[PDB]
């Protein structure tokens, strides 16, 4: 997960769920709420939302193998 890599605390969601309509910056991503997502650019060209920690993690284990969404279910 190159997206979450830089962040060092998010998960790899994807370019969907535009229902959020955030499009904010990373500096604000930290103010987000756990279990929630937020669309942030990772190259000024790809708009994808991230997924906060499911509880607690230093860098939040992730993987770029799942771009559609994350490999975890939050309820």
């Amino acid at each position: 997960g190159v997206e979450s890599a830089v962040l060092r605390g998010f998960l790899i969601l994807g370019k969907e769920d535009r229902r959020y309509g955030p499009a904010l910056s990373i500096n604000e991503l930290s103010n987000l709420a756990k279990g929630e997502k937020a669309n942030v650019l990772i190259g000024q060209g790809d708009v994808v939302l991230v997924m906060k920690r499911k509880r607690d993690s230093s860098i939040l284990t992730d993987s770029q193998t799942a771009t559609k969404r994350i490999r975890m279910a939050i309820n």
